[PDB]
């Protein structure tokens, strides 16, 4: 039961599911990643942010295969500062040419995400990174960067659980051909102990975790659960064994509301 992908506009392709590397150190983190790795996960998430790109760089050692997402922070925004910083996290991950390069959030106030996309564009033009998308992005932020440089997004990455299923901003996507990647995929694990969920996991003989990956799957999103622990990340990744049916697919999509976003609103969001 191989694993599936997901294939970009740009004609590049990424694992449909990844580890989501969240604060951890540098030094666990290398370990971690080695061991999912191992597990078989061929794709693995990061950012700026978390201050463990030299961790996962060192986790990735001799697994070039590895596809390797990571993300500009908010004060590194700017034309010249986003040039800065690629080359930076490059190094810092060790590959001089990374899979994908993500802003990792609009932060319309600034006025500073058209130029960092200039960046990007540019980033990939020059073949300094393969594939190029976003994070947190709404609809108004898309036309922004689209409208601004003609050059589309592979992918934005966006809070997405069954309590917050991003339906509308999913349909803008499919117009223009962007991918949708969750993250929160499990809605911080709430949603495994919810009595559908439940009914739907003795179903399959699965696990609430397992039907809630494989529900994003079967939405061919790209999806990036975090764990921390070897035996939930091994199950996470067991998803290519069975298929949740119609009535399953809708019995997952009446759990959306209005008001299940659990992160920042990106077009609110104050760091
Ligand atoms: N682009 C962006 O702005 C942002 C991206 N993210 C990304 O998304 C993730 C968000 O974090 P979080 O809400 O925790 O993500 P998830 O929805 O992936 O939930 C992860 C939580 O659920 C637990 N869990 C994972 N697998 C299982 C399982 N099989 N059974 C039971 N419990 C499980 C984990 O615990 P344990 O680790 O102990 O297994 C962890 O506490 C991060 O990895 C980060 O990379 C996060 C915030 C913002």
């Amino acid at each position: 039961e191989a694993q599936t992908v997901i294939s970009f506009h740009d004609g590049h392709t990424m694992p449909q599911i990844g580890l989501g590397v969240w604060e951890t150190p540098p030094d666990e983190t290398a370990e971690v990643v080695k061991e999912a790795v191992k597990l078989g996960y061929r794709s693995v998430d990061t950012a700026r942010l978390y201050k463990n790109e030299e961790g996962v760089g060192k986790g990735l050692e001799d697994h070039p295969e590895i596809f390797l997402t990571t993300k500009l922070w908010n004060d590194e925004q700017g034309y010249d500062s986003t040039l800065r910083a690629y080359e930076e996290s490059a190094r810092l991950l060790r590959r001089p040419v990374l899979d994908l390069y993500l802003i990792h959030w609009p932060m319309p106030a600034q006025g500073q995400y058209v130029e960092t996309w200039k960046a990007l564009v540019e980033l990939k033009k020059s073949g300094r990174v393969k594939s190029i998308g976003v994070s947190n992005f709404e609809s108004e932020h898309l036309e922004r960067i689209m409208d601004a440089t003609g050059v589309v997004p592979v992918v934005n990455q966006i809070e997405l659980h069954p309590d917050f299923q991003q339906r509308a901003l999913r349909e803008f996507h499919e117009k223009h051909n962007i991918r949708t990647e969750s993250w929160r995929p499990l809605g911080k694990g709430r949603v495994l102990s919810d009595e559908r969920i439940g009914k739907i996991a003795e179903k399959h003989s699965r696990t609430p975790a397992q039907v809630v990956i494989r529900w994003h799957l079967q939405n061919g999103l790209i999806v990036i659960p975090k764990s921390v622990n070897p035996k939930r990340l091994a199950e996470n990744l067991d998803v290519f064994g069975f298929v949740l049916d119609a009535d399953d697919m809708q019995a997952i999509e009446q759990m959306d509301r209005k008001d299940g976003r659990m992160g920042a609103d990106p077009n609110t969001a104050k760091f």
